[PDB]
């Protein structure tokens, strides 16, 4: 199965200037929890933001150009990215916006972090029909000294 995992501020904002307009270590800990020991597919801009291989995950980077880090797997198309995951129970697609657009129609599950931040984005999560998805999990958290916004984890499954 293919899953997307993403963090969305108000109005579907996911990015601005190749960064995220928030700083939420709790969301990174949820991201780690839900991606560990699964292959992760990401776009080249996202890979450059991360800056190193994510431990405990096969890291698969989409780019039309030859790879520039021998520690990770580079692929030139959506089908090659999926093939590189081999036979696993769950492939995780971790961004950015261009990659989410391509994989959303193939996905059966969404792991969303809804961040209560009103911030400008240049990159937005794709729209999709809410009736197509069933919410199966929610977990609310208030802001705290390390996470300046409240946020709510949610998992949805395609109906
Ligand atoms: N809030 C969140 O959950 C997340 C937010 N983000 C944010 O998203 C933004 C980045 O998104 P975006 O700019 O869309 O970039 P992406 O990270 O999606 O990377 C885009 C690049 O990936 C490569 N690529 C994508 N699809 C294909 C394909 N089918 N075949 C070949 N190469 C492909 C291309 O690289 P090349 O140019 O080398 O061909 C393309 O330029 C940033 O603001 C980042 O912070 C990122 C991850 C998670
Ligand atoms: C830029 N980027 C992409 C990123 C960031 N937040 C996300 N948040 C969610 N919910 N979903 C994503 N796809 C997502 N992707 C990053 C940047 C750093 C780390 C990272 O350092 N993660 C550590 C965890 C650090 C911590 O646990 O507090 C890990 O091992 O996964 C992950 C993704």
């Amino acid at each position: 199965m293919i899953s997307l995992i993403a963090a969305l501020a108000v109005d579907r904002v996911i990015g601005m200037e190749n960064a995220m307009p928030w700083n939420l270590p709790a969301d990174l800990a949820w991201f780690k929890r839900n991606t560990l020991n699964k292959p992760v597919i990401m776009g080249r801009h996202t890979w450059e933001s991360i800056g190193r291989p994510l431990p405990g995950r096969k890291n698969i980077i989409l780019s039309s150009q030859p790879g520039t880090d021998d520690r990770v797997t580079w692929v030139k198309s959506v089908d090659e990215a999926i093939a590189a995951c081999g036979d696993v129970p769950e492939i995780m697609v971790i961004g950015g916006g261009r990659v989410y657009e391509q994989f959303l129609p193939k996905a059966q599950k969404l792991y969303l972090t809804h961040i209560d931040a009103e911030v400008e984005g240049d990159t937005h999560f794709p729209d999709y029909e809410p009736d197509d998805w069933e919410s199966v999990f929610s977990e609310f958290h208030d802001a705290d000294a390390q996470n300046s916004h409240s946020y709510c984890f949610e998992i949805l499954e395609r109906r």
